[PDB]
């Protein structure tokens, strides 16, 4: 089969990086909506045996864009395509995951359930929120990391990397944390809510590590908690920046050196009203996974250098 | 088991309606978005062994509340609950209910899985744009019918009702009227485009029946061709009335003496910026399904009566 | 993988025909009958890892061919075929595709799960009863057309085809209806029961045009309106020529210039009985269907052309 | 629920039975065939929230009476019963039960996917061919004995069964003959093809014991080597007589005793036609079977008595 | 129906102990194994229509239990009884939750997959070592906590609780510690390998609360940490107390002031062996659940009090 | 794609020799068990995109080797292999096929259900104890006979075969030695428990041939019965020689000539202690059907020679 890359409506950007990294052309799909706010898909190519490769991003409005997905998965499966691979940088409904509450959904879950009978035999994610959502598809599922990455922006950026500390905005967020400090040999810390801190933090600059931040209410709270606690300069990235609600002015009225993100959300609009968001491409690690998965060869080379 | 009744975001008052002609109470639902516009759901009473009822329809956002609907069915399976019966007045993406193109998709099947897989155990609708769509799924599918609330309209508003005209804006809708004439004993006509008249209508009451109107393009193209060929006044009698886009700036400027809908789809707005639109109560038609499909009654008691 | 051509008891002269045009020869199967009056099949071949194509039609006796159809698709995939595809020309139960009854089965539905848990991946048929059967399936449905042979027919048979119009024997055939005279600019009628006329007619040659016809109580009534509304002559053009019961005694006393129909159905016999039976060949577009699903070509191209 | 209990065109008189011994009437079908040879089912009462009974056996036309089942199975499912049991007194294509061909089939796994997928719950069988026919069904399945029956026939009949021997037609039906010897405290023999006897036979009574009789070709030759082997007469119980072909034209032209069978098929005709023809009633434990299953209470307890 | 209680080889004390709270007596089931070491299950009683519970915990031999749990499961579905329910109090494979090796398996997910096929509605569990398995399941799913009995032993057996400290022995275990300590209003630590400990823990009692311990590698190395860190005596607080391999020789030469676990895992026999083994009785909690399920009770109300 | 032979922890000898037949080297997997007895499954090669081939009898420890099995086939689907295949030589719960007992289960058919969740596409198996195992399965699945190596044997050991007779040491087996018997030209007799024998035997050498033995409860007694009734020498011929509990005991103690199986299971530490067995080597068929299904090839001539 050959290669059909398609991009939907979110994150058109990234999907053209990708398509010059795999050197070809973007599929030829006509996504808009009705009057009543259907959505439509004009699908302008023959699918017909072919690895078809949908890139969407579960950013933005995430219902439109995830009806979408689902679409155009079964409007290719019934096309009679060969192989159909949803590429999601960024997971919806990730962080509803377990049934902590009464009557609490799952709704990971039900994503899940959607994709599997939309028609899609692979999925490709960057850094789940939950790892054991690869365990809610009965098909492959590819987890993606963006750590190799961090650890080079933080290498050539931060001159003193080589005596911080790095943080935990959540007592969850430790494994991340964790693995990370032992990789560039460093101490760590960790930060907890209902806010207390364990760890030396004072006079060295300190660098907090999550995996995303959607309305900046932690992270923003944390920095406050660092400054007073003796660190000189405070740090801030994560995986995936939502940057949705206030944020964006809780960002600009933060005392972070710099927020780092990645390019599973499109940051072209937010990085115009926020001087501190700086931006880490993702689009080599996404073409390589699509390069090996469509020609067989080992997708674990990738967790093994940058 | 016991009746829960649940109401979606999506018209608020015709769940109202619906619990007053059951004698109770809607259940405690609390339904609102997060920051990312990600669809939360909190369902404040116990489900266990109970047979919910929840009532969504799909107008306004139709994808921010299908999913709404879906995170509601699943919550409530897990839940525990006895049987879950989705009422659904208007269906979405039923008119993509076939694959006439190169690549198109079947969103009314993708849908109807999407609703098998929450877990839903009975589907109730009302006047399904294609009647195959009953048979998109493996669960008990009922699809009752606005007729005889559009039979008893016309037979006390229009006063010329027994010389009047049946008028059928598309070649797809003659079944409809057609059933409607036989059982007023008047004659019927047929509009196609690609503007062509079938039937007499000169000097008569013309009236223009159809299932749905979006964009209203259809009975305005209609009606100009009905009053350029003697009939003295154009009515206009809908079920679904989305009325999305131009829509009320086409009805407003067009010669229909009024245009009649029924509850399926929020019309309290629409009636605001619109003199010639009336509604029809279908209340009482949903409350009796819901009251019957509980006690283990006859359906079919509803076909044969208002 | 490798064309596997089979042939059930139905219907044997079409397949043998596909088998010419595609070049190759039928598979050999053996298709009897055990005393008990139970279906034996038995395939005399490998059909390891091949493009395995069964041609059953929906005609003679129903029960005892559908059957034969669903022991030689789960033969096939048992016996580790790639494929396996059961080209139908005329689709068993598709009238019964809806429940507008108290207790009605939907047997559409019930054949297509049949199919689809004997093995069948790929399903090829011909001018669907509704073409929303196409969602009774979770698979790939190809619904072919007889138009363009249909408007081949009358272009070089009927002389005064350019001032001609089309009727529709019911209400629910004004979508085949209206194609049609759009396509070759001329008008159209409909005939309704419950019988009344809306068209024209008078001093001109009236079509009718219908999908199918079993017993032929509608056309023989159709054919005496339009002969008494002012008509000169009378054709009919069907697609599934069942003509089952009195049928054939209904049109050989009848005023019809020509009964004309495809290949869906064995009219060998029918023939024979009925000078006024004319037969329209369709093994080169099945043929061609079979031909590009194998070699991964578009089917799109065979509804642009004869 | 309440018992609803449904006969299908095959076997009236057993189901007309088995309703008197449950002490209630059949429920109001009318199964019929339309002109092209298509099965018609109108149920005509609620079968709402009841545990709706089906009697149909595989008998006459197999593939006609099936597809009956299936259609009346689906509809009582999609009308909203609680539970659908099919009682199939004799099971078909229940000869093919395992693959030891180069392509053939296994119709007995596909007539089981059938059922399982039209809705059925429960399956109520007597003497199956192959009892592992219980486990190609992910339900629960009943496999009544006529065992108890047999014997008491044979007790109460044949005078001389204290000193009698018993015979197997066949290799494989060596299980049931030594369990029924073993009963009875008797002597046991085997007649095997390609005709070969191994047992004493001579100068005593011989019985010949099979599960079924389909064109007698066996038994017929076993009894031609039973009476030239020194037994005195020879007797033939049979649990299904199918009875099709010539069969009838060998047991006149025989020299049984007596040919002895059950309820499992319709026996009049062939009665009729054949004086040595002998039934033995077995409505009364399919009425306790169903009437068990209804209550809730132990089938294991058919299984200690008559 | 009625509660049908049931008990496998596995820990045979807690299923008395939760038929002595429901005030019932065991069912009648005997395991045993057959020569070539295959599990044998022989059900006494009749289940058909009843509610059964079925106890079995993932301890001892790990594969033999689980082959036990699925043929129960199976022999109950089969035997038509109403509904039946895993109770598990420690899930089997619930360390392999997740991919992050070359070809690791999910072993978690496909112990989810054999317990739905075997015919499992309900899975009640307590403390799964990732609260995502819930997820990995189309069922229900119950999570129960024994944190509720762990605070009350805190409180009654370690006086100096009131200025004691909360120590996690592993980086993955942050979200169990820090929740404890705000139940108690102490505060925290954290210790993680590749041996480093952030938190004062000096001249104060400390207490080590992970989730399982399998070897005691951890909490040894952690507790000999502790003890040089300048913490008076060190306790250890466990949920599933597996306790294999050396475990036993690494507690009874360790400085642990007591080893508390529940009673998940049977303890009677590791008790001999080291003095410092407690256990909390967690019989109450699970007869509560099993109650509250059967009676369709808010199984929400276990988590407010003990 | 490529064979990739996998070999599980049972029977690591035959797997050695279908290698070599097959001219390849096995696959790199490291299979031990946990502290707490859980099977740890490691594979050391891409499958990606291979014919994967896994080879796991049924011996030892069944659950041991099952859940190993099972945890094989998942890992290897969520890799990306392209067909996984099960080699089962013996294969687990196959006498468990049937319920005629209270609440019986039938765990074949649970074994079959488990092997399918866990992603098997084909299963190769020889000599199921019931040949309607096939039907538990929705795949392809290989039932090879050791038959033609039975007879090899025979012919060229035993020199009296031209005037020996066939024993079957049950009623259930006589369809093993009547065809046995018509390939050698020779006499047959059965014996029955409940010890009673049919067939000469006297001053003849008498073959004891069945499928399996497990604890020689069968063929022991037998043998006693065959020597005193007049035969001169017995010899036995088995499948699968489980040879658990006394069984060695039993054979050492017998009078038989020889116990003849073959490699499905492994044979090297019995023969230490009994003289009497030998070993019929069956690496070669399993090679040859292995080899035939990969390369699409008739497996059916496997059946017409050795
Ligand atoms: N899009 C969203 N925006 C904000 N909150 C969300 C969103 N989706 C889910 N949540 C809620 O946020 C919570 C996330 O909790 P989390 O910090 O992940 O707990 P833990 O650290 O124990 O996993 C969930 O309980 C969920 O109810
Ligand atoms: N550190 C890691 N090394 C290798 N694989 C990892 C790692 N972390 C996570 N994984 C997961 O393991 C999977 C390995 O991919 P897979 O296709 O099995 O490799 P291969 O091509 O060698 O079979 C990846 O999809 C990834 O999600
Ligand atoms: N004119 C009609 N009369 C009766 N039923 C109809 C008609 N049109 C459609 N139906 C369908 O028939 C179904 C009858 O419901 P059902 O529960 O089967 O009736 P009962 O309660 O008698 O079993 C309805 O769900 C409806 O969708
Ligand atoms: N007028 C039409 N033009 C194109 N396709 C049509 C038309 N009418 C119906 N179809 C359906 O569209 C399908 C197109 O086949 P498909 O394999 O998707 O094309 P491609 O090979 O280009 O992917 C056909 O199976 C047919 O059923
Ligand atoms: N001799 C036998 N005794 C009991 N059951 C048998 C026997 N032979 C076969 N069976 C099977 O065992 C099943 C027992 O039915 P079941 O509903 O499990 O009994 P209970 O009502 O006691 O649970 C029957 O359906 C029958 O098919
Ligand atoms: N703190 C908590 N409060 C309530 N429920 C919780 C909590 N933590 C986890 N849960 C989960 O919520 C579920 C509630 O059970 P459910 O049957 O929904 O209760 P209800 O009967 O009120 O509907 C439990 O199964 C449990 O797994
Ligand atoms: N005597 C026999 N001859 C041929 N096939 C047999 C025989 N006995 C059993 N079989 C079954 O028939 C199957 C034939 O395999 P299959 O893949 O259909 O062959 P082919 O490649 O010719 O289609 C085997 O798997 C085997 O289980
Ligand atoms: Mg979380
Ligand atoms: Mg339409
Ligand atoms: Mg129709
Ligand atoms: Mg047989
Ligand atoms: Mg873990
Ligand atoms: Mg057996």
């Amino acid at each position: 089969p050959n290669i059909v890359l398609f991009s939907g409506s979110s994150h058109q950007d990234l999907s053209q990086r990708v398509a010059d990294r795999l050197g070809l052309e973007l599929g030829k799909v006509v996504t808009k909506k009705f009057s009543n706010q259907e959505t439509s898909v004009e699908i302008g190519e023959s699918v017909r045996g072919e690895d078809v490769y949908i890139i969407q991003s579960g950013c933005g409005e995430i219902n439109d864009n995830l009806m979408e997905l689902l679409i155009m998965i079964n409007a290719c499966k019934i096309a009679s395509s060969s192989r159909v691979t949803a590429v999601i940088p960024c997971f919806p409904y990730a962080r509803q995951d377990k049934k902590d509450k009464s009557r609490a959904p799952i709704s990971a879950k039900l994503v899940a359930n959607m994709l599997s009978v939309a028609g899609a035999d692979h999925i490709i994610t960057m850094d789940l929120h939950a790892s054991q959502i690869q365990g809610f598809f009965d098909i492959p599922v590819d987890n993606l990391y963006a750590e190799p990455a961090v650890l080079q922006w933080i290498r050539e950026n931060i001159a003193e990397w080589k005596n911080c500390i790095i943080v935990s905005p959540d007592a969850g967020g430790a494994k991340r944390v964790t693995s990370i400090a032992d990789r560039l040999n460093v101490e760590f810390a960790l930060i907890h809510k209902e806010m207390v801190l364990v760890g030396d933090v004072k006079d060295r600059v300190a660098i907090l590590v999550d995996d995303m931040a959607d309305t900046c209410g932690t992270i923003c709270h944390a920095a406050d908690k660092l400054l007073s606690a003796g660190a000189t300069k405070v740090y801030a990235i994560l995986t995936h920046g939502i940057f949705s609600g206030p944020a964006i002015s809780r960002i600009n009225n933060a005392a972070f050196e710099a927020v780092v993100v990645t390019n599973t959300i499109p940051q072209e609009d937010k990085m115009k009203h926020c001087t501190k968001i700086q931006v880490i491409d993702i689009s080599m690690i996404l073409a390589e996974a699509i390069r090996r998965t469509h020609n067989g060869e080992s997708v674990s080379y990738l967790f093994s250098h940058v």
